[PDB]
């Protein structure tokens, strides 16, 4: 689908499995309107999110509800939570995939972003 | 003092100059408050956020403009800034710092806690 | 196959293509000896780099070419390749995705090891 | 001086304390030769490693034994160290941060490079 979002465990070296993902887009009022959610795979990947004709320009954070995922795996971490907020731009046909690496105290995000 | 913010350049190798940093606090009425905010030094590094009376227990949101320093540098990137969220507990005496590591697709962020 | 590679681009925000990817293994005598390479597929992977019968218990390097792929794409990075040394165990049945996130002056690299 | 090395740990939130670094240069005959080395302090920076006159133009590698900071932290983790090659260029006076950021299974490098 034209959003992806990935998550890996840097502790276990493990997808992060069952993490809970959402997702907001900014409307014409300045404030954060839900607009998909998820959980993550066995794989770590959460697919299905949107579709094309859901999925239009604006301004999108993704949440990933980190301190439940490492809460379940005994630890009790640092951040709420862990988000990424980008521009999703129609110049061309793209589609995005938001990546994110967690430790206790750390995380990496990262956005790839391809033209079909 | 308890809050230090240090951000640096992955595609230049250097610190990040003059980068607008905004810490928020999370207010009895669940919004963002703005609590601190300042530029960061040639070493990346910013100093003197808060005092150790005015940082309580809480929640805090350090927001980082990330957008605009890229722009500074003749880059347009996909992040409109990049942000942490976290708790602060009081259990000891704390000091805090927030590192973020930029580059145009992609940010790391880490936290270092010490007890002085 | 029992090892993966996949490389991501932090700067272009895409898999990183066509990147060199040499695996070693140590020797009895403490040398190291090649093992296994190829070369990252367009979504940034690479497969079939060995069999399980071939990957066995040993201490493994990675070696990414990221000085080439950096300047394929017209920009002189600060690195010379990154590199990734860890132990194979058989305790279990393993699989091992070594995974790097590359910018012009640093990179992150993950392990993600699971059981079929 | 002009070489530094810094060493964070995503899994307790500190500076990775008593790390044993070594860098290498690569001599006229492609091999590794022993260059400097140390120890991380406990705000986990090494200082110290090199003077400008010993420092010159070459390959460097800095490797750092994350194995035995983990093992004494509890941790069997998954590298045999972490290390970073890459190249000195005289190209104006230079000083080098080599940054590391340590979990179980992974690690983010950066380089800082400045000119006084
Ligand atoms: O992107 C993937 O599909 C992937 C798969 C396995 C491991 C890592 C992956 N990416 C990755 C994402 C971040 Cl944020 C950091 C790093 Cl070092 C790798
Ligand atoms: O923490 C520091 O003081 C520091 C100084 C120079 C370079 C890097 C530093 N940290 C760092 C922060 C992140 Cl988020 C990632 C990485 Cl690899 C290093």
């Amino acid at each position: 689908c034209p959003l992806m979002v990935k998550v890996l465990d840097a502790v276990r070296g493990s997808p992060a499995i069952n993490v809970a993902v959402h997702v907001f887009r900014k409307a014409a009022d300045d404030t954060w309107e839900p607009f998909a959610s998820g959980k993550t795979s066995e794989s770590g990947e959460l697919h299905g999110l949107t579709t094309e004709e859901e999925f239009v320009e604006g301004i999108y954070k993704v949440e990933i509800d980190t301190k439940s995922y490492w809460k379940a795996l005994g630890i009790s971490p640092f951040h709420e939570h862990a988000e990424v907020v980008f521009t999703a731009n129609d110049s061309g046909p793209r589609r995005y995939t938001i990546a994110a690496l967690l430790s206790p105290y750390s995380y990496s995000t990262t956005a790839v972003v391809t033209n079909p």
